[PDB]
């Protein structure tokens, strides 16, 4: 088996936890919590951060025995490779690292703005760019079931997670693009997606850890 | 020959106009420049943009005649694999994983530094933690004369970049561990290297765009 760490919150782990199960991948649940209060006690990890060997301590880290490593995309290449679900094709394989970097991207974008307690000074400002924003998405699906073809790859967790923020966050913005909606479709009735959706341990929220002024639980 | 479109501001496409030029790769530069008064003004890129047919219009980009790569990672990624300078074996692969996206976060952080507006107020505090951020990079360079082993990959060009980068930040950031030192002075020594940096086309400065708190020119 392997471990995932990260903390109790969605974050960046909900793109490689939705990996490794959508792979039968039997896992285990690294959780560390802070506290609320004034001064977030952020003690829970951090007395563990040099226990575990990482080369770069941080979390999200996935073990695999001989295998500890961290940065969100570092982990969910890794699982992929085992199970081929990368590009093929040197046209799908630059597909995936535009997507892969892009996604990230956007996904950054939004962190900012909600870490910011300027919140509503810059949401408007996101939120009248966001369209454009989506219009891409829709613009590189296209033809295609997958964001990189016929067959799916890691780049397609990364693509329905940072879909769902934004849908939660301003639900009016995948409908001028039925191209986007669909895929959230394809991306929920897997039966093994469909079956962690429908589990005990499921984590949707809280999208932000409790230094969020906006998505925090 | 490929056409490599960025700022006049060195920023990103850094590690992309070594890559190239390692790898004898047939380039052209499209340089677009950006204003100042009030409002930076940008109008170069903001006509173009979208003519170009970017699937995700950003810069920098590129365009391998039949290819239009965006985002510098996976301009990165696109590059080194033709001249195969990518991770051959799965340690190496894990390797060129952590450190891509490790040079990326640490040179994003320090590049929010110097975009937010209290630069001499935070910056104290990326000093502060400076040191212990600089120690991993040595750990995994270790003995090692490239940080992946006993080749060359495109992530030494992107550490070597955010290497450099911390250096007229704080000339003494790096001199606690030589390892990092000798790396440096072994990266400048490739001979299709030196040539370039007395050469008429290295782009050492500006470091940030014409706006940043830090690193504008």
């Amino acid at each position: 088996s392997m471990t995932l760490g990260y903390w109790d919150i969605r974050g960046l782990a909900h793109a490689i936890r939705l990996l490794l199960e959508y792979t039968d991948s039997s896992y285990e649940e690294k959780k560390y919590t802070m506290g609320d209060a004034p001064d977030y006690d952020r003690s829970q990890w951090l007395n563990e951060k040099f226990k575990l060997g990482l080369d770069f301590p941080n979390l999200p880290y996935l073990i695999d025995g001989a295998h500890k490593i961290t940065q969100s995309n570092a982990i969910l290449c890794y699982i992929a490779r085992k199970h081929n679900l990368c590009g093929e094709t040197e046209e799908e394989k630059i597909r995936v690292d535009i997507l892969e970097n892009q996604a990230m991207d956007v996904s950054n974008q939004l962190a900012r703005v909600c870490y910011s307690p300027d919140f509503e000074k810059l949401k408007p400002e996101y939120l009248e760019e966001l369209p454009t924003m989506m219009q891409h998405f829709s613009q590189f699906l296209g033809k295609r079931p997958w964001f990189v073809g016929d067959k799916i790859t890691f780049v397609d967790f990364l693509a329905y997670d940072v879909l769902d923020l934004h849908r939660i966050f301003e639900p009016n913005c995948l409908d001028a693009f039925p191209n986007l909606k669909d895929f959230i479709s394809r991306f929920e009735g897997l039966e093994k997606i469909s079956a962690y959706m429908k589990s005990s341990r499921f984590l949707p929220k809280p999208l932000y850890t409790r230094v969020a002024v906006w998505g925090n639980k």
